Protein backbone atom coordinates (compact mmCIF):
# COMPACT_ATOMS: atom_id res chain seq x y z
CA UNK A 1 0.00 0.00 0.00
CA UNK A 2 1.38 3.51 -0.79
CA UNK A 3 2.95 5.31 2.16
CA UNK A 4 3.07 9.07 2.61
CA UNK A 5 6.68 10.56 2.83
CA UNK A 6 7.61 9.92 6.52
CA UNK A 7 8.16 13.18 8.41
CA UNK A 8 7.83 12.29 12.12
CA UNK A 9 11.05 12.06 14.20
CA UNK A 10 10.90 10.14 17.50
CA UNK A 11 10.76 12.46 20.51
CA UNK A 12 14.18 12.46 22.19
CA UNK A 13 15.84 11.11 19.01
CA UNK A 14 16.37 14.32 17.01
CA UNK A 15 19.33 13.01 14.88
CA UNK A 16 17.83 9.70 13.78
CA UNK A 17 15.59 9.19 10.80
CA UNK A 18 11.75 8.91 11.17
CA UNK A 19 11.03 5.34 12.34
CA UNK A 20 8.45 5.13 9.48
CA UNK A 21 11.34 5.54 6.99
CA UNK A 22 13.77 3.06 8.53
CA UNK A 23 10.96 0.48 8.79
CA UNK A 24 10.29 0.35 5.02
CA UNK A 25 11.50 -2.21 2.49
CA UNK A 26 14.16 -1.00 0.00
CA UNK A 27 11.71 0.22 -2.66
CA UNK A 28 8.18 1.29 -1.63
CA UNK A 29 5.25 2.79 -3.47
CA UNK A 30 4.66 6.36 -2.29
CA UNK A 31 1.68 8.63 -2.51
CA UNK A 32 2.82 12.08 -3.39
CA UNK A 33 0.93 15.36 -2.40
CA UNK A 34 -0.64 15.71 -5.86
CA UNK A 35 -1.85 12.15 -5.90
CA UNK A 36 0.87 10.58 -8.08
CA UNK A 37 1.81 7.12 -6.89
CA UNK A 38 5.65 7.01 -7.27
CA UNK A 39 8.43 5.31 -5.29
CA UNK A 40 10.56 5.94 -2.21
CA UNK A 41 14.05 4.27 -2.10
CA UNK A 42 15.73 3.49 1.13
CA UNK A 43 18.59 1.03 0.44
CA UNK A 44 22.06 2.35 -0.37
CA UNK A 45 22.38 -0.01 -3.38
CA UNK A 46 19.07 0.88 -5.02
CA UNK A 47 19.69 4.61 -4.30
CA UNK A 48 23.06 4.46 -5.97
CA UNK A 49 21.30 2.89 -9.06
CA UNK A 50 18.83 5.74 -9.29
CA UNK A 51 21.46 8.41 -8.95
CA UNK A 52 23.82 7.06 -11.64
CA UNK A 53 21.32 5.73 -14.17
CA UNK A 54 20.57 7.95 -17.18
CA UNK A 55 16.98 6.79 -17.46
CA UNK A 56 16.22 9.04 -14.45
CA UNK A 57 15.80 12.70 -15.29
CA UNK A 58 16.09 15.74 -13.09
CA UNK A 59 14.08 18.03 -15.43
CA UNK A 60 11.24 19.55 -13.39
CA UNK A 61 8.50 19.04 -16.05
CA UNK A 62 8.76 15.25 -15.73
CA UNK A 63 8.49 15.41 -11.90
CA UNK A 64 5.84 15.30 -9.18
CA UNK A 65 6.79 17.59 -6.22
CA UNK A 66 7.85 15.79 -3.06
CA UNK A 67 6.05 18.03 -0.52
CA UNK A 68 3.85 21.19 -0.98
CA UNK A 69 6.03 21.64 -12.44
CA UNK A 70 5.60 23.42 -15.83
CA UNK A 71 8.60 25.69 -16.87
CA UNK A 72 11.95 24.71 -18.49
CA UNK A 73 14.90 25.33 -16.05
CA UNK A 74 16.30 28.81 -16.49
CA UNK A 75 19.60 28.97 -18.42
CA UNK A 76 22.44 28.02 -16.05
CA UNK A 77 20.17 26.39 -13.45
CA UNK A 78 21.96 23.15 -14.15
CA UNK A 79 20.76 21.06 -11.21
CA UNK A 80 17.51 20.64 -13.11
CA UNK A 81 19.14 19.59 -16.41
CA UNK A 82 20.15 16.31 -17.96
CA UNK A 83 23.27 15.52 -20.02
CA UNK A 84 24.26 17.00 -22.51
CA UNK A 85 22.90 20.31 -21.26
CA UNK A 86 24.05 19.65 -17.67
CA UNK A 87 27.46 18.64 -18.88
CA UNK A 88 28.23 21.93 -20.53
CA UNK A 89 27.83 23.83 -17.30
CA UNK A 90 29.33 21.23 -15.06
CA UNK A 91 32.52 21.10 -17.18
CA UNK A 92 33.10 24.85 -16.78
CA UNK A 93 32.60 24.83 -12.94
CA UNK A 94 34.75 21.77 -12.05
CA UNK A 95 37.91 23.89 -11.98
CA UNK A 96 36.44 26.25 -9.35
CA UNK A 97 35.69 23.58 -6.76
CA UNK A 98 38.84 21.39 -6.43
CA UNK A 99 40.75 20.98 -3.08
CA UNK A 100 43.26 23.38 -4.70
CA UNK A 101 41.01 26.27 -5.72
CA UNK A 102 39.05 26.09 -2.41
CA UNK A 103 42.33 26.14 -0.46
CA UNK A 104 42.70 29.75 -1.66
CA UNK A 105 39.53 30.56 0.35
CA UNK A 106 40.58 28.84 3.56
CA UNK A 107 42.30 31.83 5.18
CA UNK A 108 39.14 33.92 4.74
CA UNK A 109 36.90 31.02 5.99
CA UNK A 110 39.19 30.93 9.07
CA UNK A 111 38.88 34.74 9.65
CA UNK A 112 35.10 34.74 9.12
CA UNK A 113 34.71 31.91 11.60
CA UNK A 114 37.05 33.51 14.23
CA UNK A 115 35.34 36.86 13.77
CA UNK A 116 32.06 35.30 14.68
CA UNK A 117 33.50 33.42 17.59
CA UNK A 118 35.02 36.79 18.77
CA UNK A 119 31.50 38.36 18.62
CA UNK A 120 30.06 35.53 20.72
CA UNK A 121 32.91 35.93 23.28
CA UNK A 122 32.31 39.70 23.36
CA UNK A 123 28.51 39.41 23.86
CA UNK A 124 29.00 36.75 26.52
CA UNK A 125 26.54 33.88 27.03
CA UNK A 126 23.82 32.80 26.32
CA UNK A 127 23.64 33.18 22.56
CA UNK A 128 21.56 31.56 19.80
CA UNK A 129 24.23 29.74 17.79
CA UNK A 130 21.99 29.73 14.72
CA UNK A 131 21.93 33.53 14.34
CA UNK A 132 25.29 34.15 15.91
CA UNK A 133 27.37 31.64 13.91
CA UNK A 134 25.71 28.77 11.93
CA UNK A 135 23.69 31.02 9.56
CA UNK A 136 26.07 33.93 9.05
CA UNK A 137 29.33 32.18 8.53
CA UNK A 138 28.46 30.05 5.47
CA UNK A 139 26.61 33.12 3.94
CA UNK A 140 29.78 35.22 4.21
CA UNK A 141 31.77 32.29 2.72
CA UNK A 142 29.48 32.41 -0.35
CA UNK A 143 29.97 36.26 -0.45
CA UNK A 144 33.70 35.46 -0.93
CA UNK A 145 33.09 32.78 -3.46
CA UNK A 146 30.87 35.10 -5.46
CA UNK A 147 33.09 38.21 -4.81
CA UNK A 148 30.39 40.33 -3.18
CA UNK A 149 31.90 43.68 -2.15
CA UNK A 150 32.41 44.40 1.57
CA UNK A 151 30.03 47.37 1.51
CA UNK A 152 27.33 44.89 0.31
CA UNK A 153 27.92 42.17 3.03
CA UNK A 154 25.25 43.55 5.38
CA UNK A 155 22.59 43.53 2.62
CA UNK A 156 23.51 40.00 1.32
CA UNK A 157 23.48 38.61 4.88
CA UNK A 158 20.16 40.24 5.71
CA UNK A 159 18.33 38.71 2.75
CA UNK A 160 20.11 35.31 3.13
CA UNK A 161 19.22 35.28 6.87
CA UNK A 162 15.62 36.08 6.09
CA UNK A 163 15.38 33.22 3.60
CA UNK A 164 16.86 30.72 6.14
CA UNK A 165 15.28 31.80 9.49
CA UNK A 166 12.36 30.74 11.70
CA UNK A 167 9.24 32.92 12.00
CA UNK A 168 9.48 34.22 8.40
CA UNK A 169 6.47 34.14 6.13
CA UNK A 170 6.58 32.64 2.64
CA UNK A 171 6.03 36.15 1.22
CA UNK A 172 8.97 37.46 3.27
CA UNK A 173 11.14 34.62 1.82
CA UNK A 174 10.07 35.28 -1.75
CA UNK A 175 10.71 39.00 -1.32
CA UNK A 176 14.23 38.35 -0.01
CA UNK A 177 14.93 35.91 -2.85
CA UNK A 178 13.88 38.59 -5.43
CA UNK A 179 16.13 41.20 -3.82
CA UNK A 180 19.02 38.80 -3.80
CA UNK A 181 18.37 37.71 -7.39
CA UNK A 182 18.28 41.30 -8.67
CA UNK A 183 21.45 42.07 -6.76
CA UNK A 184 23.28 39.10 -8.30
CA UNK A 185 22.25 40.21 -11.88
CA UNK A 186 23.72 43.66 -11.15
CA UNK A 187 26.84 42.03 -9.63
CA UNK A 188 27.26 39.96 -12.72
CA UNK A 189 26.80 43.17 -14.88
CA UNK A 190 29.52 45.01 -12.90
CA UNK A 191 31.99 42.16 -13.24
CA UNK A 192 31.28 41.87 -17.00
CA UNK A 193 32.63 45.50 -17.20
CA UNK A 194 35.82 44.64 -15.26
CA UNK A 195 36.35 40.93 -14.58
CA UNK A 196 38.78 39.77 -11.84
CA UNK A 197 40.08 36.33 -10.69
CA UNK A 198 37.08 35.39 -8.45
CA UNK A 199 34.71 32.59 -9.57
CA UNK A 200 32.50 34.99 -11.57
CA UNK A 201 35.44 36.90 -13.06
CA UNK A 202 37.11 33.70 -14.19
CA UNK A 203 33.93 32.49 -15.83
CA UNK A 204 33.32 35.81 -17.62
CA UNK A 205 36.91 35.55 -18.96
CA UNK A 206 37.27 31.87 -19.83
CA UNK A 207 33.73 31.03 -21.06
CA UNK A 208 30.88 32.15 -23.29
CA UNK A 209 28.31 32.09 -20.36
CA UNK A 210 25.72 34.88 -20.66
CA UNK A 211 24.74 37.26 -17.85
CA UNK A 212 21.59 35.32 -17.34
CA UNK A 213 23.47 31.99 -17.03
CA UNK A 214 26.00 33.49 -14.56
CA UNK A 215 23.18 35.00 -12.53
CA UNK A 216 21.47 31.62 -12.25
CA UNK A 217 24.78 29.81 -11.49
CA UNK A 218 25.60 32.27 -8.65
CA UNK A 219 22.08 31.93 -7.29
CA UNK A 220 22.22 28.14 -7.43
CA UNK A 221 25.50 28.17 -5.56
CA UNK A 222 23.92 30.38 -2.87
CA UNK A 223 20.75 28.32 -2.59
CA UNK A 224 22.45 24.91 -2.63
CA UNK A 225 25.32 25.96 -0.33
CA UNK A 226 23.95 28.22 2.37
CA UNK A 227 21.24 26.37 4.29
CA UNK A 228 22.86 23.05 3.82
CA UNK A 229 26.13 24.15 5.40
CA UNK A 230 24.43 26.32 8.06
CA UNK A 231 22.38 23.41 9.18
CA UNK A 232 25.21 20.92 9.33
CA UNK A 233 26.95 23.51 11.59
CA UNK A 234 23.93 23.93 13.84
CA UNK A 235 22.66 20.38 14.03
CA UNK A 236 26.21 19.07 14.15
CA UNK A 237 26.93 21.21 17.21
CA UNK A 238 23.75 19.88 18.79
CA UNK A 239 24.90 16.28 18.11
CA UNK A 240 28.35 16.91 19.57
CA UNK A 241 26.92 18.44 22.72
CA UNK A 242 24.61 15.46 23.13
CA UNK A 243 27.51 12.97 22.48
CA UNK A 244 30.43 14.79 23.94
CA UNK A 245 32.80 11.75 24.03
CA UNK A 246 33.04 12.50 20.30
CA UNK A 247 34.55 15.97 20.69
CA UNK A 248 38.02 14.50 21.42
CA UNK A 249 37.59 12.61 18.17
CA UNK A 250 36.85 15.74 16.10
CA UNK A 251 40.30 15.80 14.46
CA UNK A 252 39.89 12.28 13.11
CA UNK A 253 40.34 12.38 9.29
CA UNK A 254 36.79 11.27 8.51
CA UNK A 255 35.02 13.12 11.42
CA UNK A 256 33.18 15.54 9.06
CA UNK A 257 32.19 12.63 6.84
CA UNK A 258 30.68 10.81 9.86
CA UNK A 259 28.73 13.92 10.80
CA UNK A 260 27.48 14.17 7.15
CA UNK A 261 26.36 10.46 7.28
CA UNK A 262 24.77 10.49 10.76
CA UNK A 263 22.85 13.75 10.30
CA UNK A 264 21.89 13.36 6.57
CA UNK A 265 20.39 16.83 6.61
CA UNK A 266 19.19 16.52 2.99
CA UNK A 267 16.50 14.49 4.43
CA UNK A 268 13.18 14.52 2.60
CA UNK A 269 12.76 12.51 -0.62
CA UNK A 270 15.82 14.21 -2.18
CA UNK A 271 17.37 13.45 -4.56
CA UNK A 272 14.27 12.70 -6.60
CA UNK A 273 13.98 11.90 -10.27
CA UNK A 274 11.53 11.18 -13.09
CA UNK A 275 11.76 7.79 -14.88
CA UNK A 276 12.25 8.40 -18.63
CA UNK A 277 11.69 4.67 -19.33
CA UNK A 278 10.51 1.57 -17.54
CA UNK A 279 13.33 0.62 -15.11
CA UNK A 280 13.55 -2.52 -12.98
CA UNK A 281 14.83 -1.66 -9.46
CA UNK A 282 15.45 -4.23 -6.62
CA UNK A 283 12.73 -6.39 -8.19
CA UNK A 284 10.14 -3.55 -8.47
CA UNK A 285 9.05 -2.17 -11.82
CA UNK A 286 9.27 1.63 -12.08
CA UNK A 287 7.32 2.83 -15.11
CA UNK A 288 7.94 5.71 -17.48
CA UNK A 289 6.66 8.92 -15.87
CA UNK A 290 7.01 7.75 -12.28
CA UNK A 291 8.85 9.99 -9.75
CA UNK A 292 11.33 8.11 -7.56
CA UNK A 293 12.44 9.78 -4.33
CA UNK A 294 15.43 8.80 -2.21
CA UNK A 295 15.34 8.73 1.59
CA UNK A 296 18.93 9.65 2.27
CA UNK A 297 18.78 9.40 6.03
CA UNK A 298 17.94 5.68 5.77
CA UNK A 299 20.44 5.13 2.88
CA UNK A 300 23.10 6.44 5.26
CA UNK A 301 22.05 3.98 7.96
CA UNK A 302 21.79 0.90 5.62
CA UNK A 303 22.90 -2.16 7.72
CA UNK A 304 24.45 -3.85 4.61
CA UNK A 305 26.74 -0.85 4.23
CA UNK A 306 27.67 0.49 7.69
CA UNK A 307 28.50 -1.18 10.97
CA UNK A 308 26.58 0.12 14.07
CA UNK A 309 24.76 2.57 11.69
CA UNK A 310 22.85 4.31 14.46
CA UNK A 311 25.85 5.36 16.52
CA UNK A 312 27.76 8.62 15.98
CA UNK A 313 31.34 7.56 15.74
CA UNK A 314 33.75 10.14 14.39
CA UNK A 315 36.65 7.65 14.16
CA UNK A 316 34.51 4.95 12.38
CA UNK A 317 36.39 3.22 9.47
CA UNK A 318 33.45 3.10 7.06
CA UNK A 319 32.06 6.72 6.96
CA UNK A 320 33.00 7.34 3.29
CA UNK A 321 30.31 5.10 1.80
CA UNK A 322 27.70 7.76 2.82
CA UNK A 323 25.58 9.50 0.18
CA UNK A 324 25.01 12.76 2.14
CA UNK A 325 26.24 14.56 -1.01
CA UNK A 326 24.01 12.70 -3.49
CA UNK A 327 25.47 10.70 -6.36
CA UNK A 328 25.82 10.60 -10.06
CA UNK A 329 26.05 13.57 -12.30
CA UNK A 330 24.39 16.00 -9.86
CA UNK A 331 26.63 14.88 -6.93
CA UNK A 332 27.29 18.04 -4.90
CA UNK A 333 29.55 20.48 -6.76
CA UNK A 334 30.36 22.35 -3.58
CA UNK A 335 31.40 19.28 -1.60
CA UNK A 336 34.99 20.37 -1.07
CA UNK A 337 33.94 23.84 0.13
CA UNK A 338 31.41 22.45 2.46
CA UNK A 339 33.93 20.04 4.00
CA UNK A 340 36.41 22.84 4.69
CA UNK A 341 33.71 25.12 6.08
CA UNK A 342 32.56 22.33 8.40
CA UNK A 343 36.00 21.23 9.49
CA UNK A 344 37.02 24.86 10.24
CA UNK A 345 33.72 25.70 11.80
CA UNK A 346 33.35 22.72 14.24
CA UNK A 347 37.05 22.74 15.21
CA UNK A 348 37.26 26.47 16.00
CA UNK A 349 33.96 26.58 17.75
CA UNK A 350 35.04 23.79 20.24
CA UNK A 351 38.62 25.16 20.63
CA UNK A 352 37.30 28.55 21.59
CA UNK A 353 34.58 27.33 23.88
CA UNK A 354 35.74 23.99 25.38
CA UNK A 355 32.94 24.50 27.92
CA UNK A 356 30.10 24.95 25.37
CA UNK A 357 26.76 23.54 26.41
CA UNK A 358 23.13 23.88 25.56
CA UNK A 359 21.49 26.83 27.33
CA UNK A 360 18.02 25.24 27.41
CA UNK A 361 16.94 21.61 27.89
CA UNK A 362 17.38 19.37 24.79
CA UNK A 363 13.63 18.67 24.70
CA UNK A 364 13.05 22.42 24.04
CA UNK A 365 15.16 22.62 20.89
CA UNK A 366 12.85 23.10 17.90
CA UNK A 367 13.54 21.04 14.76
CA UNK A 368 13.14 21.84 11.02
CA UNK A 369 11.07 18.79 10.33
CA UNK A 370 9.42 19.78 7.04
CA UNK A 371 12.32 21.84 5.64
CA UNK A 372 14.45 20.69 2.67
CA UNK A 373 17.57 21.01 4.88
CA UNK A 374 16.90 19.45 8.32
CA UNK A 375 18.37 21.21 11.37
CA UNK A 376 17.47 23.33 14.43
CA UNK A 377 15.45 26.63 14.31
CA UNK A 378 17.49 27.92 17.22
CA UNK A 379 20.31 26.58 19.38
CA UNK A 380 20.76 28.55 22.62
CA UNK A 381 24.22 27.78 23.98
CA UNK A 382 26.35 28.94 26.95
CA UNK A 383 29.84 28.54 28.18
CA UNK A 384 31.80 29.39 31.32
C1 LIG B 1 29.56 25.47 -0.29
C2 LIG B 1 28.49 24.76 -0.06
C3 LIG B 1 27.80 24.06 -1.23
C4 LIG B 1 27.67 24.46 -2.49
C5 LIG B 1 28.34 25.72 -3.11
C6 LIG B 1 26.81 23.45 -3.13
C7 LIG B 1 26.47 23.42 -4.46
C8 LIG B 1 25.74 22.43 -5.08
C9 LIG B 1 25.34 22.38 -6.51
C10 LIG B 1 25.60 23.48 -7.57
C11 LIG B 1 24.69 21.24 -6.72
C12 LIG B 1 24.04 20.73 -8.00
C13 LIG B 1 25.17 20.04 -8.82
C14 LIG B 1 24.70 19.58 -10.19
O1 LIG B 1 23.47 19.51 -10.49
O2 LIG B 1 25.58 19.20 -11.01
C15 LIG B 1 24.67 20.54 -5.46
C16 LIG B 1 24.09 19.29 -5.28
C17 LIG B 1 23.87 18.66 -4.07
N1 LIG B 1 24.36 19.08 -2.85
FE1 LIG B 1 25.53 20.72 -2.53
N2 LIG B 1 26.51 22.44 -2.23
C18 LIG B 1 27.05 22.84 -1.02
C19 LIG B 1 26.91 22.25 0.18
C20 LIG B 1 26.16 21.11 0.41
C21 LIG B 1 25.97 20.48 1.69
C22 LIG B 1 26.54 20.85 3.11
C23 LIG B 1 25.28 19.38 1.43
C24 LIG B 1 24.78 18.37 2.39
C25 LIG B 1 25.34 18.11 3.57
C26 LIG B 1 24.92 19.30 0.05
C27 LIG B 1 24.19 18.29 -0.53
C28 LIG B 1 23.89 18.21 -1.89
C29 LIG B 1 23.18 17.09 -2.48
C30 LIG B 1 22.51 15.92 -1.76
C31 LIG B 1 23.10 17.42 -3.92
C32 LIG B 1 22.43 16.50 -4.97
C33 LIG B 1 20.97 16.94 -5.19
C34 LIG B 1 20.31 16.08 -6.24
O3 LIG B 1 20.95 15.12 -6.81
O4 LIG B 1 19.15 16.34 -6.57
N3 LIG B 1 25.55 20.34 -0.58
N4 LIG B 1 25.34 21.27 -4.50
Amino acid sequence: EPVTLPTGRAVGYPFDPPPDLVKLPPVSPMRFPDGHIGWLVTSHAAARTVMIDPRFSNRPEHKHPVFSATKAPAPGWFINMDAPEHTRYRRMLISQFTVRRIKELEPRIVQITEDHLDAMAKAGPPVDLVQAFALPVPSLVICELLGVSYADHAFFQEQTTIMASVDKTQDEVTTALGKLTRYIAELVATKRLSPKDDLLGSLITDTDLTDEELTNIALLLLVAGHETTANMLGLGTFALLQHPEQIAALDSPDAVEELLRYLSIVHLGTPNRAALEDVELEGQMIRKGDTVAIGLPAVNRDPKVFDEPDILQLDRVDARKHAAFGGGIHQCLGQQLARVEMRIGFTRLFARFPSLRLAVPAEEIKLREKSAAYGVWALPVAWD
